[PDB]
């Protein structure tokens, strides 16, 4: 497996998902930043693992808070926002940046 993205960029990418119960909370994002520092995400062109981790945290939010309401709507809204930042990062690396 060839390292496509450096740990520093993955940590900064996970950090950019931080915008100040809520679910996913700060401790869920701090765990992802920890995984990013240990090099969990730099080997996927499309950041497949990082996107899985986000979807899994969001599916966990839905299970515990219910599918309808403000908490589920915040979890789905967060997810759309995070996928946007993840894709813009990929688009920026491809466009040179």
């Amino acid at each position: 497996r060839q390292l496509l993205y450096p740990r520093e960029e993955m940590v900064s990418l996970v950090r950019s998902l931080d915008r100040p119960k809520v679910c996913p909370n700060r401790c869920d994002l701090a765990t992802a930043a920890d995984r990013a520092a240990k090099g969990a995400y730099g080997y996927d062109v499309q950041l497949t693992t990082l996107k899985e981790d986000i979807r899994l945290m969001v599916n966990n939010c839905i299970l515990f808070n219910g599918a309808e309401g403000a908490y589920a709507d915040a979890a789905r809204t967060f997810e759309k926002f995070a996928m946007g930042k993840i894709d813009a990062y990929i688009s920026q690396k491809v466009g040179g940046r």
